[PDB]
């Protein structure tokens, strides 16, 4: 179907299954990854999430011959983004692993990405500017974050496509491997990180997340509750 | 003559053209950067704009021979920079077309484009530091939020200049070409954008610019306004 | 003593000194670094300080062995940091000189700092990851800012240590100098920095800090207040071309 699900131990990999369409993702593609990732998030047995696309890319965006069907995007201010999970901060991370083309809303997706392990052929790259469809799932936000706004501003004016040692000089990829070995490689790396203390590994994801846009002084505070939600954890540590 | 404008298709570049005092901008070459820029935004038949400096040199800042003279420049709390048009977030693209060096006041124009290419034998540093007049042209915001905090902190504090080759490294410079093709790249760049999609373009930029000083919520509400416009 | 504190000219060197610990920070040593540094900030003789790990390493975090005992660290949410200075913002540079490790709440006070000069063999990272202690000294808010969120949330899950050429590439070491010369590096840089015109340097710094999180039109009004504030400074250099 569109969307499968696999795990093994405390690792779930989320796999779009759209080849034929180089896994561009539609109306109800969209929502079988927000159901599968929703389940990620209440899932107590899951520590960490993979997100890989099957049969050789990663994502091609936006599915545009569903544009004005009943399966297109849904697009709206509330609820999930167009793309799917875009919108969502878990409270878990996920590893992106990125084969092939990461393009317009596919490059979206691997953003919203906690990390991103790119094959040595991979391409990154804003492809919707080439046909006039908006970057609506955070790539405007995400990027420039991710990068710096220089690195960024190229990427998302020129729409081109930065291959995987360009971006892993840029910062966006954070390991590149072989060509096929991405999921295996992100899979091995969810696991090295599902065995270290979670709660702490949680609380200080999640301070980096929310501490963009905000004062100093407020991201500190904000931080410093990390003592007292994994105190329990940290007793333990100590020892 | 302080300043030319020239225009091929959709493309303005804007010219700086005091060779003879390494293109400093004093208050009257402001005033002109400002207008050549204003008109540039409200131009419907123009969709990006280069901005070069005349005669092997990018523009090394204020021109502080012209202070105390009528020639000044104009330091207020509103209205236009000192520069020029350092404050303006334009609806449209610039493209720095970067030769010799790009430094001070300088510089600051240079972070306010879009994108920089620079020319090999190029040079980015905030020399104001060696002279003891501050950036007040958006240098410290803007450098952090275009190469990050830490190699920002280095250039604003060291004023060292920065080569062209490490300016590439560092994500300062966008493109690097050689020595007298900054204005031909930087034009051919413009070109490209100028041919694509011009809404969405437009779009994602403004975006890009305002989510810096958003929390990430917040600033996905406001991309989503871009379903919108176009 | 857990803390020097040495001066040669206009620059301060603060020194960790409990090599035995791996220069670890106790309740007693975060609170002699607090004092050497709100010392330094009023000092009008200092203009930029040092800050360096005696005995071959820069600073491994938190004491853990001292928790539970009259010298652990003080957590509170407001005044002083665990690690001491973390939450201070001076109104002068400091420069971290890196020799060996500096990880957990020792990354977090070379982040803290405004440069850091590492050795060839130095290595940073998040190793209170492994351990399950939290952050909680400004790392989670300054490693992204100061090179980026993606390589930061590498370092940040993973704990990873990073080496000091690596490091060098990614922003966070902005100077690798040899084994045995991060202080001596650290201090020349220093010197450099202040022989320097003071009020512009000091001004553009803390624009620079500020501006984060704010819309570029509101931080391009606080960087202006820079020309107030550096006007005798400003009219001088002027007055020089």
């Amino acid at each position: 179907d569109l969307v499968r699900v696999e795990r093994k131990g405390r690792v779930t990999t989320v796999i779009l299954n759209r080849p034929a369409s180089r896994n561009a993702v539609n109306g109800p593609t969209a929502a079988a990854l927000c159901a599968a990732f929703e389940q990620f998030d209440r899932d107590d047995a899951a520590s960490v999430a993979v997100l890989w696309g099957a049969g050789g890319t990663f994502c091609a965006g936006a599915d545009l011959k569903a544009f004005g069907t009943p399966e297109a995007n849904s697009v709206h201010r509330t609820g999930p983004g167009p793309m799917g999970p875009s919108r969502m901060m878990l409270s878990k991370p996920v590893i992106a692993a990125v084969s092939g083309y990461a393009v317009a809303g596919g490059l979206e997706l691997a953003l919203w990405c906690d990390l991103r392990v790119a094959e040595e052929d991979a391409v990154f790259g804003v492809f919707c500017r080439r046909w006039g469809v908006p970057l609506i799932d955070g790539g405007t936000v995400r990027l420039p974050r991710l990068i710096g706004h220089s690195r960024a501003m190229d990427m998302i004016l020129t729409g081109r496509g930065v291959p995987a040692d360009e971006a892993l000089a840029m910062g966006l990829a954070n390991r590149v491997v072989p060509k096929g070995q991405a999921r295996q490689a992100a899979e091995e790396l969810a696991a090295q990180l599902a065995a270290l203390p979670q709660q702490c590994l949680r609380s200080d994801r999640l301070s980096a997340l929310h501490q963009w846009g905000l004062p100093e002084s407020a991201a500190l505070d904000l931080e410093f509750a990390s003592i007292a939600r994994v105190a329990g954890e940290a007793l333990e540590g100590a020892r």
